[PDB]
């Protein structure tokens, strides 16, 4: 399994996205959490609030998922960030290949 | 060094599971902070509030990690997600080898 | 590219630390926010709480990156962890290396 890290603007679009998102089952579960970003835009290094996402699914959905997510985030450039997981214990695994389209 | 990702229903149990956890030494250190999790579960998209963690330490500990918290974690079926590290500075991976039982 | 996770005391310095890395272009991004830590400490099992800070760069730029935050973390031994991104999406890491002191 991977992990995908993206950040949102604001809770409507992260929950909408997310749910989107499972729905259409390209995830098994997500778990978003506020943070504030600090980061170098155009003419300024702004700061303000985000909505990071831990989206969790199949490996083999990396592709896919990423495609999607390009087309449903309120951003016009996403950070769509895959971690792989080096391993994962078992029951959960296969709680999450059930849990995502085949 | 590798780093374990494991989420909680409350507070409660994630310290206990924790503290638990850097007594018997299995871990050198734990981030707990709260996320509200979107999860496909058995009939519907549950949302609910919860605590994950993040534990670090030995990547020899994984396997008799894993299997400590299958005996401690209050979810019948905990998620238990290892994330090798691919470098660490120098001072810390030697305070979080002295932490870890041997 | 690469995720480098480190923790800091306060807002204060957490705020420093990675403005003057963005600044002089160490990273592109930084995510923060606060986590309770759990962990051994000389003498106790301590419980605090932290900045827990998400640096995103360059993997040639991990040398000098934790080279310096070694020389600017009000920690005397800061944790400076490497996750190497298996992958990321076509136009956010062009955005990165942008960012980044050549």
């Amino acid at each position: 399994m991977i992990i995908v890290y993206t950040t949102f603007p604001d809770w409507e679009s992260a929950e909408k996205v997310v749910k989107t998102l499972l729905k259409e089952r390209m995830i098994a579960c997500a778990n978003l959490r506020e943070h504030r970003a600090f980061y170098w835009w155009e003419g300024k290094i702004e700061e303000d609030k985000e909505v990071g996402a831990i989206l969790k699914t199949r490996e083999d959905l990396w592709e896919e998922l990423k495609e999607r997510i390009k087309e449903l985030h309120p951003y016009d450039v996403p950070a769509i960030i895959r971690i792989d997981v080096d391993d994962v214990n078992e029951d959960y695994l296969k709680w999450l290949i059930e849990e995502t389209k085949k």
